């Protein structure tokens, strides 16, 4: 959907056929409509985190992100 607040969810052992589980960077995390059409997004293997993104989509950008959503976006700092 267009209008859906967020789900940052933490890393799990991989999905494979047979009993072998290795240790996957799993991140299933939303950042922003405006930018990507379905906001949460699932990685397993390289560690991605866009809180840098979602910190610099925030920092002034917030104020006209708020009036085009009411507050889908999670508000993050560049800290």
């Amino acid at each position: 959907f267009n209008v859906k607040q967020k789900s940052e969810i933490t890393a799990l052992v991989k999905e494979v056929t047979p009993p072998r589980k290795a240790p996957s960077k799993a991140k299933r995390e939303a950042p922003i409509k405006y930018w990507l059409p379905h906001s949460g997004a699932t990685w397993s293997g390289r560690g991605k985190i866009p809180k840098p993104f979602e910190a610099w989509i925030g920092t002034a950008a917030y104020t006209a992100w708020k009036a085009k959503h009411p507050d889908e976006k999670f508000p993050a700092f560049p800290g």
